[PDB]
DNA sequence: GAACATGAGAGCTTAGTACGTCT
DNA sequence: GACGTACTAAGCTCTCATGTTCT
């Protein structure tokens, strides 16, 4: 609701987010703008999502928008949530003979005449939106608009990322990140039938032109973030191990 | 040489459009 | 408005290719 709207949850729960195809996570934002992050959930609270708001929100035509809610709401439908793995220490904690379920969503409909969707959180997932006000850095704070604008699954993350890291309030921020914590940061990477991690821009020169850069491009043409940088943080002999980001932000 | 910066693009998937339709 | 259809732009991942510097 308005244009400055901010959405606000457990940085917990970044991973699960950057996971969601671009039309789930749409969805998902929206229900979010939908929330006074301080306080509790109603429980039995059900969301009316309009894809007209998406549209004048996503600066999307209608026609699509239509398209890519009722999409959206079957892929948050399976979506679970990402946990890893003392950090459901914490949730199992938190939430306290009955069983542990990792779904986004308890319930969820399009209404096919009719221009919406409707939609009802998991008990699992409240914690990550109902959120004693500190301490200030558990939390990641975004703004709506940008977060819907975005189109690209690196774009996002990396949005999100910056955001997650935006302590200041005033000018200057920047973070230090290793390349491969950003990959896992960005979902730069698969896996399959085997275990383990497979990244996906082995080659760094190419990983920056292909992500990177096209991600940073996108950022400044379609948010809030003024400036973003980067630069080479330590050595690594020859090869290239850790990345400073630095950024500024308008509050506009 | 082993690392970077660049770029054209192949081949294939997804995000987006215009536009007709019908209370 | 709320689509459905039919098409285009843009996006992804990796590969050839031309060149530069590192330390």
């Amino acid at each position: 609701v308005n244009k400055k709207t901010k959405i606000r949850h457990r940085n917990e729960l970044n991973h699960t987010l950057a996971q969601l195809p671009l039309p789930a996570k749409r969805v998902m934002y929206m229900a979010l703008a939908l929330i006074d992050s301080k306080e509790p959930l109603e429980r039995g609270r059900v969301f009316k999502i309009r894809a007209e708001d998406l549209a004048a929100l996503a600066k999307i035509t209608p026609s699509l928008a239509y398209r890519q809610l009722k999409e959206g709401g079957k892929l948050l439908g399976a979506s679970k949530i990402s946990l890893r793995g003392d950090d459901i220490i914490a949730l199992a904690k938190e939430l306290n003979s009955e069983e542990l379920d990792l779904n986004i969503i308890e319930w969820i409909a399009y209404s096919p005449d009719e221009g919406y969707l409707s939609l009802k959180f998991t008990r699992t997932i409240e914690p990550y939106i109902s959120s004693l006000i500190g301490k200030k850095n558990k939390f990641t704070t975004q703004l709506l608009t940008a977060s819907l604008r975005l189109s690209s699954q690196y774009s996002s993350s990396l949005y999100q990322l910056i955001r997650k890291h935006y302590s200041n309030f005033k000018k200057k921020n920047y973070f230090i990140i290793s390349v491969d914590e950003l990959k896992e940061e960005l979902i730069a990477y698969t896996f399959d039938k085997d275990g383990n991690i497979e990244y996906k821009y082995p080659d760094f020169p190419i990983f920056k032109r292909d992500v990177l850069n096209k991600a940073i491009a996108e950022i400044k043409k379609k948010t809030e973030i003024s400036f973003v940088g980067f630069t080479v943080h330590e050595k690594e002999g020859r090869k290239i191990s850790k990345l400073k980001f630095e950024f500024v932000v308008d509050e506009d």
